[PDB]
RNA sequence: UGCGAAUUCGCUU
RNA sequence: UGCGAAUUCGCUU
């Protein structure tokens, strides 16, 4: 049997309006990025209505658009783009073949997949060795778009960032916020037993990568607690040095997390 | 919108 | 060894 390859065509129809935007973030349109998302199926796919999914930055109308039909793909380009599907939702989401497409035109971005496979930040923390003969380097560009996660805790189960704002007005040495520590370099030092070979890199701000699986639709004492706590997380500032970059872009991170919603929508 | 701890209560016959 | 409610605390920067 040949294929089918569908766009999940994402547009942010509506965006959060200044009264909703409580967290007060920047809005992130998906079309700003032509990487994105699609199915590849054996049986076509029933032309589906427009549908809106609730996400951070407003609401985003999704369509599914016929990319192409009757083609073939190799055994080994299966075999591809299944790991990568079963990567996307058992660790990037922690959860028939959903697959990233790309402008060269859209289509599938098989360098992409590569990638992913070949990046060592993919499944946990990399190892790096930083000395003062070999510092860190701070390329700003690698913190555009990224997601990051902390090298020094949370082994198992590593938490991810998106880079919500890279402070150049900030360095290791300023003064750190909680008073038993004089500055970020001292707390990490202190308490986690970390030098920083690099004292003039930029501070990160950061945004919990987290998120409700079903956005199709716009609070306890269980949510009285996770309040204080997910908003300490949003306010913790982090340092590039004990951060390692994921090899998924945020901006498709964003993206990737529409998805739950998108195919339980299409198998209804 | 998590990982845990303690305390006090509701639902069964 | 569940479904919920309230109260008070620990872990992040």
């Amino acid at each position: 049997q040949p294929c089918y390859l569908y766009v999940i065509g994402m547009v942010l129809t509506t965006p959060l309006p200044d009264e909703l935007n409580f967290r007060r973030r920047k809005l992130y349109p998906p079309e700003d990025t032509t990487r994105c998302f699609g199915i590849l199926t054996a049986k076509p796919i029933p032309q589906i209505p427009h549908f809106p999914v609730y996400t951070r930055s407003g609401e985003v109308t999704i369509s599914i658009e016929l990319a192409a039909s009757g083609f073939m793909l190799s055994l080994q380009m299966l075999e591809l783009i299944t790991r990568l599907h079963q990567y996307i939702f058992s660790h990037i989401l922690r959860l028939y073949c959903v697959l990233p497409l790309n402008v060269v035109t859209l289509d599938i971005d098989f360098k992409f997949m590569e990638d992913i496979e070949k990046s060592e930040a993919r499944i946990g923390i990399p190892s790096t060795k930083y000395t003062k003969e070999t510092p860190f380097v701070f390329k700003l560009e690698d913190y555009q778009d990224a997601v990051i996660i902390p090298r020094y805790r949370n082994f198992d189960q590593p938490h991810r960032f998106y880079v919500a704002d890279v402070y150049t007005d900030l360095t290791p040495l300023s003064k750190f916020p909680s008073p038993e520590y004089e500055t970020f370099a001292e707390y990490y030092k202190t308490k986690y037993n970390l030098d920083l070979t690099n004292l003039n890199q930029p501070l990160l701000d950061v945004d919990h990568t987290s998120s409700r699986l079903n956005l199709l639709t716009p609070l306890s004492s269980a949510e009285k607690r996770k309040a204080k706590w997910e908003s300490l997380q949003n306010k913790q500032i982090l340092v590039p040095e004990l951060c390692a970059i994921h090899p998924i872009p945020a901006s498709l991170w964003r993206k990737a997390v529409c998805l739950p919603s998108i195919l339980y929508r299409l198998h209804c």
